[PDB]
């Protein structure tokens, strides 16, 4: 008698699979959809472009473990956000995006319906898998495949379209009741074989300069404990990648990340764990690696990642909780790592950290400060305040803040990724703020911030407590190439602008910077403030290298 | 042997094809290649996001009729790229994608190459065609290949790969001179058979009640005067659709824009020029067409446009410019069309604009305009400066701007098109300024313009006439939604913010409108002084509909 | 400087990956590859159709455990192996396609190359998949990636593109056998958590009527006896799917296959074990299951599979080995299915058994058998020789045969699988006899035999002891029915042809059976002879339904 539609239904199967946020813009055909799900107590963060609702629904899956959701509209809308997609696919982030589509009749006879495209199809190359919902009685099973293909085996990107009308179809509430249900294990464990490890055991035993790398996918499994035990009981050096860093503390004796390139090409037993062996490891090839093959263990939870660049000598497939459990229970005991390898770069770590010390105290006309003092303000506030999320993108700006800002904390380092993304730093920031709870730094160059600068609106809009520090050096790699042409300034020139001006304008507060010293205050009084603020730093037109 | 490189090789390839302008943003791997067109005495406009290089690109090929050139890195940008090449492609508006990929051994082998994917077929379904230049001595015929597929035929976007190995190749000027060349007459004409024109003629000197339909594609064609002398010399009244409006003069005494519902309610027959029976034109079915198939004339290059969603009696196919000829030539003689059908048309547009004009006169509270009072001032502007580009987006700004701002020239209107696409805005401002050389206004909506707002900086950087005018109501077709729960702002709201603030921190000039001769006076003066300028007019939150 | 080409150092990577057959047709540009692995001393079955070299290698991954392997030539040589790739990785058997491709400038810009396609993006669709190898150096890791690609996770069809300069190539010996290597572990065991088993032992322990179901993964894994020992401890019925028959001798006292309509709708517990919830099974709904949502608990080596029709109350993840030998374990010592479910269920299958059994000994006509009298000869055969592989396709003739004819060994019934493939029948009857050594007879309908009937002149060729039966009814389900219009044959009629003549054309033994004993002598001497034969069995027109 009583009957539900799809929007409830919809709205019911998310809640269902303990989703409760969702990212996004609207208009036709799912304005409704948002309504309902606020109307129904869950939140939904509007932003002002899809491509940042989806970045922020990437790394929202990245911290929680759970598909981050994108809500979008047909065709335009649905490629914004499919851009992200691919993005969270390429970094293994689980995510979902939701988009409505026009009429099935009129799309499959490409008559030119509103807003046509075969968003399914369109998605294929950017996601672990592309489904569509065409029933109401369907909505249960089309939800919990999109969150189990999200989630298990190797993390990714899903693609779910919503035919326009599939929310106004109508279903008993007593029917209703009888499909919708909660996966059980959606990520389950898998465990690999004791002789699988017994390999890898063995390899790390006999090694004589062994060192452990550390990948974002360790991070992401959140089993920091077993790591840094593992790490301790065996005494081998560790580097972590860029958001692998807070897995353990930076600063960590054991951290051999100071002296990255000898540590690299000296070793003879490299463990990756939850890292790929890709162009941010030279792939394994090169004087990086000492020109030599190196004898890999590998984690990982999928199979097929094995010798995609060089051949590993002790493949561990399983998900790293499980492998890395086994793996110490099968060192139970055996001596620690020699002592004159540890110790050889310790003492060149050492060095480098001094040597970087000394740029960081370094004295800079005003408005002319460079990477190294500028940063080095960031670095002691982190220290200070480790339970903050460090946003960073750039060129510049992002190889100097990954060497100088020290993370003791794990998932907090949100960066560029396996692509080299400009344009997530904003997005980011809302996730983490929603997420997590708690402030939010971002240090951005002035470049990759205007690839999402208008978001500032949406910080400002949800009274979010993120501080956005601008690297303005006025331009890309360097803000002072001269003129090609009289009267035609460079391609990589972008105006020294008041970006804290841009900030005030929505409701923000701004700083500008001009020193070490203003840098710190203001950084200071922003974090604390709990308001959305931007600050202005002012960088040396030369002080960047391309 | 005095020698060239692929990077000046590529450079010669586009200057011979006309190009003199790009559009793009720069970073690894075409850097250079954007600083050597600028070396070269070629321009290029470096964006904030590519998506609006993109767009830019995509309206330069509409308003002048070569391809506009977008150029952009691997991966992630070539992404972003790709979103405005494909609407390129749906709109049917010429456009090249230039992209620099990764190594084709790595790729291919999906080793995790930086910034990698197969670019080339991921561009498949958003283009025309999608090519890959890898040898020096090809690039000739590949950018040759390019332009004839974007012009000819349906124009739409063309996709090209640039692998970086391609840039460094080298070869002798001699030989390379000898392959340099210029493709001859890349947009053919194409002339419709006599049978084709005549069962035209047939059905237009029969017809009791015919109308004209005037698309973009008429506009794009630039056959201003064959066509107005074909609508004159036939008595026959017309409908613009939103690109073609100025087509002909808006308020051409022929003209039955102001009834439309009634014209094609009525209409026994219609004949679309460059204009598809789509969704802008509800598939030509249902009430707007009084119920029942129309006896449809249609002139199109594309020839299986034809009977797409209803029957066409009189298909004609070839070039609109031909078309257009013959069919005149066919006609001369015969009687003009009804007078008491063209009388009561004529009657019903003069009663519809005396009650649109009691509308622009109404008075409100300052800082509560609605959309006539306040478009009524860009009506009056733009009827004495006839000669600037209007750009346009929103929900309410969108539709009330097409109904009250009339165009007196062609191709000066530059709207949503056939996506209703939000973001358009900024990017079509760089190009119309640019390839005009004249000024540009802009009629924005808050929420559309949140999707470009960025580049604000990049018109401030370039120092182009351009006068945005945001339509500031707060929020998604209206900026009063009440909270769906106690706190909890609605997702259709934007914050009321001081856009004026946002353009002046880039060093444009802001304004702020209460009342429509604030407007008045701040439009005047924001035009005439030729420089970057934003209106920030505030509309009463509750004036727009759903 | 001791060099090697390319085609030698691909000759030793697939030989290190433990192939040494392969299946194909050669031509250009692969014509050495193939002569080449010949002189080395391998073998290489060339057929008269690239889609039957490709049914070949899809069901000798199935047999084997390793990627059966076939090799084309370009574009359309590809194209009809890659029908049989998209075949291989819908069934999740192991197979890589190697293709020759041509020049990558040429088909990159779309130039009409010979045999001109972009296979690799061609294939997209149809595999787990899509490499290229482009340099000599990248042939071992190239290879190595498909073959674990092929067998890891759910296995299935890899795509290999060899464009025609690889070959040529060179590279000192001393490097070549400096890349080359072997994977380690290419199909890793995945354990699934002590959780996960503890809640499918939990399921059983409750059931009232429970039920298990075998499907062809259970047998691909190879661990017949752990499936064995679990179902007899247990004491729960089981029902195999098409290809699982065998993996349990058919005549186990515990199968319920004679009564599975009662046995699934009665069941209150269902265990799938490499078998998945499709159209197969109705989906797990409707009539069959009783209209209710049993309690699934479903064992599978992917992860996103649960949950895919019918929500799993217990998802167990990993191989099926690993998986099957936990929970026997779990269950050890508890009590065995209740007597009074197993015993219904045993009355049901010996009451139908006993009325099959007077059906097989009904009398017909001479030249008129029907489907019961003469497959009961290939039952009685089939469980004297049991150590033979028996190909199966048609409709009445598949569906009849796997009722009728038992199977005592595993993977011995190949059969047209979960597309229900009409073509596969000469292709496996190559490959079955090639992997196994042993006699193979195949029972085909006679329209399923003409999808790959020219192959008889393959089994031929290589002497092949395989035993081809055609259930000759004259046409598809029957051979009588009538014109649709006077003189004009019906749609579905065939010509009850002499196929024994066909076989002796290229050399094979014929015969023709018009009953019953006649088929038994024929089929008794045919696979006594150890040469290739077939057996034209004369069959009712009228026999079959629709
Ligand atoms: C979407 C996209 N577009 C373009 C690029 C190319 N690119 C761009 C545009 C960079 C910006 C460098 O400028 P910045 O201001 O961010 O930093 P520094 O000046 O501090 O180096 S770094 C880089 O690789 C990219 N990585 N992603
Ligand atoms: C890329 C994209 N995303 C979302 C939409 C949905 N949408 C959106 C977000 C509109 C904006 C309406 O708000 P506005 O401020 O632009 O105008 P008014 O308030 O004046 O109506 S109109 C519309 O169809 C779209 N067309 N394109
Ligand atoms: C490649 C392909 N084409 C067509 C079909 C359709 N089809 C066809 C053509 C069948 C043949 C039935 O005739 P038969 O002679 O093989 O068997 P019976 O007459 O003994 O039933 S069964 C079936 O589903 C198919 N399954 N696969
Ligand atoms: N829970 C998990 N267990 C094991 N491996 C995982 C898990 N989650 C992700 N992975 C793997 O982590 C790896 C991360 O690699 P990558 O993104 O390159 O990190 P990085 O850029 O820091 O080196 C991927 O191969 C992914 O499959
Ligand atoms: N030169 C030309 N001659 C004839 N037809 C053309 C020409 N250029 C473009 N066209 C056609 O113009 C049409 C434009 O349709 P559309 O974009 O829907 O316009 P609108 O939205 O204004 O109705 C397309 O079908 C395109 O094929
Ligand atoms: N070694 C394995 N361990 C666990 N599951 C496997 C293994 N190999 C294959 N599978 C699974 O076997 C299942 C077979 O399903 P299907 O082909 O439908 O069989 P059937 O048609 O007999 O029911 C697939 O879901 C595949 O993932
Ligand atoms: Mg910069
Ligand atoms: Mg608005
Ligand atoms: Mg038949």
């Amino acid at each position: 008698v009583e009957l539900t539609d799809g929007f409830h239904v919809l709205i019911d199967a998310l809640k269902m699979n303990d989703i409760d946020t969702m990212y996004g813009v609207v208009g036709i055909p799912i304005t409704n959809l948002a309504r309902m799900w606020q109307d129904d107590g869950q939140r939904f963060y509007s932003f002002r472009h899809e491509q940042h609702a989806g970045y922020a629904a990437s790394i929202a899956g990245y911290i929680e473990g759970k598909p981050g959701v994108c809500l979008t509209v047909s065709a335009p809308g649905f490629l914004n956000g499919v851009t992200s997609l691919a993005h969270a696919t390429t970094n293994c982030f689980p995510m979902i995006l939701l988009s409505g589509s026009s009429e099935r009749e009129i799309v499959d006879l490409q008559q030119g319906d509103y807003e046509e495209m075969d968003q399914m199809n369109v998605a294929r190359p950017h996601c672990k898998a592309s489904f569509r919902i065409n029933s109401i009685k369907d909505i249960p099973i089309g939800i919990a495949r999109a969150v189990r293909t999200a989630v298990s085996g190797r993390p990714g990107g899903v693609y779910v379209d919503l035919p326009a009308k599939l929310f106004g179809q109508t279903i008993s509430v007593e029917e209703a009741n009888k499909l919708l249900f909660k996966p059980i294990d959606p990520a389950p464990a898998q465990i690999p074989a004791e002789d699988a490890i017994a390999r890898a055991a063995d390899l790390i035993k006999n090694a004589k300069r062994p060192v452990i790398m550390l990948g974002k996918g360790a991070a992401y499994a959140q089993c920091d404990d077993e790591i840094r035990a593992l790490v301790e009981e065996t005494g081998i050096p560790f580097l972590p990648m860029g958001m692998a860093k807070g897995l353990l503390p930076d600063n960590h004796p054991q951290s051999a990340a100071a002296t990255r390139a000898f540590a690299l090409a000296q070793c003879d037993v490299c463990v990756l764990i939850g890292a790929r062996l890709n162009w941010l490891m030279q792939h394994g090839k090169g004087k990086t690696w000492g020109d030599e093959l190196k004898k890999y263990v590998q984690i990982d939870i999928q199979a097929n990642e094995m010798d995609s660049n060089q051949p590993i000598a002790a493949p561990v497939v399983g998900d790293i909780k499980s492998a890395v459990s086994l793996l110490r229970k099968a060192l139970k005991g055996a001596p620690k790592a020699d002592a004159e390898w540890t110790g050889a770069l310790k003492a060149k770590v050492d060095g480098n950290k001094a040597k970087l010390a000394g740029k960081m105290t370094a004295e800079t006309p005003s408005g002319m400060m460079n990477y190294s003092n500028s940063l080095g303000v960031v670095r002691d506030f982190m220290l200070a305040n480790p339970d903050i999320s460090l946003v960073n993108e750039g060129a510049n700006a992002l190889d100097n803040t990954r060497m100088i800002v020290d993370m003791l904390k794990p998932r907090k380092r949100l960066d560029s990724g396996t692509w080299g993304v400009m344009g997530i730093g904003m997005g980011y920031c809302v996730a983490a703020a929603a997420v997590t709870g708690k402030p939010v730094i971002a240090v951005e160059g002035d470049s990759a911030f205007g690839f999402s600068g208008m978001e500032l609106e949406t910080i400002c809009r949800y009274n979010l407590p993120v501080t956005v520090i601008i690297m303005n050096n006025g331009g890309i790699y360097k803000g002072n190439e001269a003129d090609p042409q009289p009267g035609v300034i460079s391609c990589t020139r972008l105006t020294r602008g008041r970006y804290d001006m841009m900030m005030e304008a929505f409701g923000g507060k701004g700083y500008v910077a001009n020193t070490p010293a203003e840098l710190k205050a203001a950084l200071e009084e922003a974090v604390a403030s709990g308001k959305p603020c931007l600050i202005n730093a002012m960088i040396d037109p030369d002080a960047g290298v391309e």
